[PDB]
C-alpha cells in the first residue's frame, strides 16, 4: 500500500524488450539534475558496488558518455552512450553502445537502443526507462542479476542519496 518509492517492471521476451517505470517524491528538476550528472548516477545507479570512474562526458546534442565500472580482483566493464537530441527536460532519446575497453566496440556486441523519458505528476516524479537489444542469453542474465542487485542497491543507495541533497547537514540537534 506504499505510494511513493513505487517500483514496477514489466520484460517481453517475445518482443525482447525491457520496460521499468519507478517513482519517486521528487520534482523533476531535482530527478533531472541527477540525471545530468554522471557523479550523482555514480553514488546509486551503476550496479556492482565497488568503483565508478567516468573517463569523459560532454554535455553536447552530438556529445558521448564513456564511463567504467571497477569490480573486485579482475572484474571490469566498459560502456559507452552517445546523446543524439537533449530537447527540453520533458523528454528525449539516446543511445546506448556496449565497450569492452577504450572503444574497441567488437561486432559480436550490438548497439543496444534505450529511450528516456521524464513525467511529472504535481509533486510526484515518474521516470520510464526503455531498453531493448538482442543476445536473449545476456539480457536474462544481466536482468535477473541486474534487476536483484539494481533494485536493492538502488533503493538503498538513493534512499540515503535523497536525504543528503534534501536535507543539507548543519549541526547536531541538541537542547
Amino acid at each position: 500500500m506504499r505510494t511513493d518509492l513505487a517500483l514496477d517492471f514489466s520484460v517481453n521476451k517475445e518482443n525482447k524488450t525491457i520496460t521499468i517505470k519507478r517513482e519517486f517524491a521528487a520534482v523533476r528538476a531535482i530527478v533531472w539534475e541527477a540525471f545530468t550528472r554522471a557523479e550523482i548516477l555514480d553514488q546509486w545507479w551503476a550496479p556492482k558496488p565497488w568503483k565508478a570512474k567516468t573517463k569523459s562526458m560532454d554535455f553536447k546534442e552530438g556529445g558521448t558518455w564513456l564511463y567504467a565500472m571497477v569490480g573486485p580482483n579482475g572484474e571490469e566493464h566498459w560502456s559507452i552512450c552517445e546523446y543524439a537530441i537533449i530537447k527540453p527536460i520533458e523528454r528525449f532519446t539516446g543511445k546506448d553502445g556496449f565497450t569492452d575497453a577504450s572503444g574497441k566496440l567488437n561486432t559480436e556486441m550490438p548497439r543496444s537502443n534505450w529511450d528516456m523519458r521524464f513525467i511529472d505528476k504535481g509533486e510526484i516524479t515518474e521516470v520510464q526507462y526503455h531498453i531493448s537489444y538482442d543476445d536473449v542469453a545476456q539480457l536474462e542474465a544481466t536482468i535477473q542479476m541486474g534487476f536483484k542487485e539494481g533494485i536493492t542497491m538502488a533503493m538503498e543507495n538513493l534512499d540515503e542519496l535523497l536525504v543528503s541533497g534534501k536535507k543539507l547537514e548543519h549541526h547536531h540537534h541538541h537542547h
